[PDB]
């Protein structure tokens, strides 16, 4: 197989697509979601290669810019309005651009994760979305009064586990929350650390909202 970077810098991110193949299963991705697959300060972008039906891969790593709006947070491909955020990201990773890793594998999220959490002393709490079970870990650590973690677990056809935790361990430090998401969407595994520049505690609505956008996005790639 041969790689090509024949596409221009995007204006919207939707002007071209690239076709990928996971052992026969195709995914067609608007090229603005592929900022890591570029050359020369994001002036040459990955393109379908003549004579090759698809890029045969084991994983795809898309990159999305996340942005606050009046209607929530939204995810964007590279475009002329947000490009400076991607340029910073490509230099040192230090901007509001998240990576989402897509593979094609059988789901291995536990259908009994919540039961396990209960056995560990993590407690169930009310959920804003009935299809998610919510849990809060407030277990006591004498040396770490800041220990605090949340889980939001979805089952169904496309299960997901969202973990949101305070990374602060001392008193001079500030609160610094981070998030992990593991999920299975339409036969794919989709794993990511969203909101990478946010240190503030995020609500269930912010976290589930992001994941709903990711589910729609990944599904749009196999609608083609
Ligand atoms: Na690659």
């Amino acid at each position: 197989e041969q790689t090509s970077f024949n596409n221009p810098e995007p204006m919207t991110g939707f002007e071209h697509t690239v076709t990928f193949d996971f052992q026969g299963t195709k995914m067609v991705i608007p090229y603005g979601y592929l900022a890591r697959y570029t050359q020369d300060n994001a002036t040459k972008w990955l393109s379908d290669t003549p004579g090759q039906d698809a890029y045969s891969i084991n994983l795809i790593e898309i990159s999305v810019y996340y942005k606050k709006t009046d209607q929530g947070w939204v995810l964007e491909p590279y475009n002329q309005q947000n490009k400076a955020h991607f340029i910073q990201f490509l230099r040192d990773g230090l901007d509001s651009v998240d990576d989402i890793v897509i593979r094609k594998d059988a789901c291995s999220l536990s259908t009994t994760m919540g039961e396990r959490l209960l056995t560990y002393g993590v407690k169930k709490m009310p959920s804003a979305y009935p299809e998610y079970e919510a849990y809060e870990d407030k277990r006591h650590i004498p040396e770490n009064p800041y220990f605090h973690e949340f889980y939001y677990i979805k089952k169904g056809e496309n299960p997901a586990i969202i973990t949101h935790r305070n990374n602060r361990i001392n008193q001079t430090e500030e609160d610094s929350y981070s998030t992990s998401v593991g999920s299975c969407i339409n036969g794919f595994t989709v794993q990511y650390y969203p909101f990478i520049r946010e240190k503030q505690q995020l609500t269930q609505q912010e976290l589930v909202g992001y994941h709903q956008q990711v589910e729609q996005l990944v599904q749009s790639f196999v609608n083609n």
